[PDB]
């Protein structure tokens, strides 16, 4: 998609003060915008990703995918376009997300 | 094709990796993903070992290679197949289900 969506999740990840927002550009790697951020908690990281999908069934966009909820270690939301991955600031795969897949410069 | 995964697979398999899952990245990523581990860190840097040492005789250009000193996740980047080499208890191995179709073996 766009920075509609993506604009639509960092918003929705900010509102809950997700810290460390990083956009990934998606393209020509995935079949297009993978969002990354976390939170300092399992309280914190569940209450973004509840915020994603509350704002998501506002905008009226179908969540594909929502994984690790309840753990709150690494929630994963499927938006389509779009991908958000909320981890907890402990979470290892976080540190480690280098490994897996280009930055999108937000503010642009 | 199966050609470079089968070289791989078997690489991994001289070392003992055990838990062997191909998965294919047709229409996921832009081929093959290849997942299995080591119970030892000196058992994982084997077979990330056997995996560079077979990729450098059959002339096959390493793009990556990252966390083998460490030996609890080295992925060695073999271009159109990607190795995954876990330790046994590398808890990234075990949520590698969020992330992302086996490939028999
Ligand atoms: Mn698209
Ligand atoms: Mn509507
Ligand atoms: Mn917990
Ligand atoms: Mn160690």
């Amino acid at each position: 998609s766009n920075q509609e969506l993506l604009q639509l999740a960092v918003n929705a990840v900010d509102d809950k003060k997700a810290e460390q927002v990083v956009a990934l550009n998606m393209k020509g790697i995935s079949l297009d915008f993978f969002l990354i951020c976390h939170g300092n908690s399992e309280k914190q990281v569940q209450a973004i990703a509840h915020e994603l999908k509350k704002v998501a069934q506002e905008q009226g966009i179908e969540i594909k995918r929502l994984e690790g909820y309840e753990q709150a270690r690494w929630v994963l939301i499927d938006l389509g376009d779009v991908v958000v991955h909320v981890f907890h600031k402990d979470e290892r795969a976080y540190y480690n997300l280098e490994k897996l897949w280009p930055t999108v410069e937000l503010e642009g």
